[PDB]
């Protein structure tokens, strides 16, 4: 038992392909050209295709359900952040929000309902605790987490 | 740009973790209590939370989409299969299937509608055709892809 990839249904191949490539600057790795692969094992599927797979009339499959999301961290947040809102039609979830522990986020649908959530990178967050005047056990305790936890995170940035 | 996570909302954190458990056989590596994180960082997130988070009415939250699915590979893929069919309220997707390029698979639900599907692991599927006397450029062409791909999951 390996948890491989995650796939997401989507509308259309080349569209979503293109939509993962100039907002996340995510690329194919995979292609089986009606089911391709993204940097990070993201499988993208197309939905007529996947109605003959699980058998389903297409009235069986819904979008927006809201109930998953892909997650992403990323080190330039601010300017992916500030480039993202250059971009026209980027359906947002909501506003960027910083989580309990510090971490800013922000939330977005991709072209098919999926969430997409992409966050400052962890380490980042620690060393702007870190740099505020906190101590590294304080800043454990800060984020609800256990200063092997912190130091795992920082020798990486 | 990093990917990291899939989360998957459930209704209920301590059944997941042990449907995943029972199931699939799948631990836990981080808690948080509310959202804790599988093996494979699959992340499981309370409802009810999840509403708060993004901001949304109970109502704007549907299951069993169907769109969407956290695939696996199992090396002892019927002996899982045979143990899954013993056991109780597993919601199948559909029958076992074999798709396209040899490999055989199973789909199956985890308590909230998100589907699972693990297969054999290609490895083994290649393996296959290779012992029933086709050659590897063969099995290459059998499965639609390169003799490269062929030989590096032959490595593992």
């Amino acid at each position: 038992m390996k948890f491989l990839n995650v796939l997401i249904v989507v509308e259309d191949i080349e569209k979503s392909k293109k939509f993962y490539y100039d907002v996340l600057g995510l690329k194919v790795i995979c292609d089986f050209g009606e089911n391709v692969v993204l940097e990070g094992n993201i499988s993208l599927q197309e939905k007529k295709l996947w109605l003959e797979f699980i058998n389903k009339s297409d009235s069986e499959v819904k979008f927006n359900g809201n109930d998953a999301e892909l997650y992403f961290e990323e080190d330039n947040f601010d300017t992916f952040v500030e480039r993202l809102s250059t971009m026209k039609d980027i359906d947002y979830v909501h506003l960027a929000i910083e989580h309990r522990w510090g971490q800013r986020a922000i939330r977005f649908y991709d072209l098919d309902g999926h969430i997409i959530e992409v966050g400052e990178t962890m380490s980042s967050v620690c060393r702007r605790f870190l740099d505020s005047g906190l101590s590294i056990d304080e800043v454990a305790k800060r984020m609800d987490v256990t200063v092997e936890y912190i130091e795992s995170v920082l020798e990486l940035e």
